[PDB]
């Protein structure tokens, strides 16, 4: 039962050495690139964004795949929303106080996402050869993705995303997002919405191409902020009396998708699904279940089934709201095709009705 799930979780622990030394390798490379990007006129204000819930600059998103975010302070920034997509925006500036560093990537009033992403790639690619200490190479895509992808010693992959940092009020499309009021308090929502926010150069799907001057709102850095301060009680998991299973349910949810994605590797039906989809549904279940008593460590198997059922429902209805932007459907037909969503529903349906045989040893 939940005995199986506690055992899954015990075995996940055993591979923390591998992820930790992998993440140190990523940390090295990342620091070297940060040194050089700072040499450039355009990126001298660049720095690493603290996003990871265990490792500072390195978020883990797959067994051998890491996510790192470089942030760039871009002051006096004005947002024009692309075609009511809610998540995708054109970036302009307020005036010409004094000509800014980034003016090389302007096109009229608009800052091109692809033009700035392109000089980002060039600087990384030139630095990727020089330090022979470790063999790292670049990988393909560059299509409707903000990520520049390195492969380190042929095993470890790291996605590097440029992120404009805006200190302004969050845009209106997030007005009704981050619905933590009943869980973490209205006071905590007010403070989190005072933190900055980010724009990453992911490009909207237009027709069968991309609109590659659009940026996408990013709130990745809020995750650590809630994962590690996750209870209704400020002292949740700080003493032996308040031990919940919120973190273990998220760990189990990610592992479930990882295993399923590994098993349907033959015909790639599940390519488009990622741990981001699982985190989003998880935090939506923390919203439905706001009391620390709804996540007692003794109830692990039922809290897990709460998470799998909500995820299942999102797949069946083809609707998973962006946690920060409610009108942005992570599961729209535009983003994931209808056959894939159907495919995962059948598999997660099956796993759940059979007490997760994918977890068997
Ligand atoms: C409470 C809470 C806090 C943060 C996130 C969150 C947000 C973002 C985001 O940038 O929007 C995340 C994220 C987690 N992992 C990755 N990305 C970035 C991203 C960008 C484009 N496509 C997919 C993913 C969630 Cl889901 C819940
Ligand atoms: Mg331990
Ligand atoms: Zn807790």
């Amino acid at each position: 039962g939940a005995s199986k799930l506690r055992a899954v979780l015990e075995k996940l622990k055993l591979s923390r050495d591998d992820i930790s030394t992998a993440a140190g390798m990523v940390k090295g490379v990342v620091d070297h690139l940060l040194l050089r990007l700072k040499c450039d006129s355009a990126f001298r204000g660049v720095g690493l964004l603290n996003t990871g819930s265990y490792y500072e600059h390195v978020k883990i998103s797959a067994p051998n795949e890491f996510d790192v975010m470089f942030k760039l302070e871009v002051p006096r920034i004005q947002l024009e929303e692309y075609s009511n997509t809610r998540a995708y925006y054109f970036v302009k500036f307020k005036r010409n106080p004094k000509e800014n560093p980034l003016s090389q990537f302007l096109e009229g009033e608009i800052l091109s996402a692809s033009k700035m992403l392109s000089k980002f790639r060039k600087i990384i690619k030139e630095e990727i050869n020089d330090i022979k200490d470790t063999d790292v190479i670049m990988k393909r895509k560059r299509g409707g993705s903000p990520a520049v992808t390195l492969l380190i010693s042929e095993k470890i992959s790291v996605d590097i995303t440029l992120a404009l940092e805006s200190k302004s009020s969050w845009p209106a499309s997030t007005q009704e997002g981050l619905r933590i009021q009943n869980w973490l308090s209205a006071k905590v929502r007010k403070q989190l919405r005072l933190k900055p926010f980010y724009l990453v150069p992911k490009h909207a799907k237009e027709g069968n191409g991309f609109q590659e001057e659009t940026w996408r709102l990013s709130f990745s850095h809020i995750e650590k902020e809630i994962l590690n301060n996750h209870g209704k009680s400020k002292t949740c998991c700080e003493n032996k009396e308040e031990k919940c299973c919120r973190k273990d349910c998220l760990k189990l949810m990610k592992y479930l998708l990882e295993q399923l994605k590994e098993r349907f590797k033959d015909k790639k039906h599940l390519d488009k699904f990622s741990s981001y989809h699982v985190k989003t549904a998880f935090f939506h279940v923390c919203t439905q279940n706001p009391q620390d008593s709804q996540w007692d460590r003794k109830d692990l198997g039922l809290c897990f089934d709460n998470c799998v059922t909500y995820f299942l429902q999102c797949l069946r209805t083809e609707k998973l709201e962006n946690y920060f932007i409610p009108e942005f459907n992570l599961f729209s037909s535009n983003l994931i095709d209808k056959r894939s969503k159907e495919f995962l529903t059948k598999q997660i349906e099956y796993e759940r009705n059979n007490e997760f045989p994918v977890f068997d040893e």
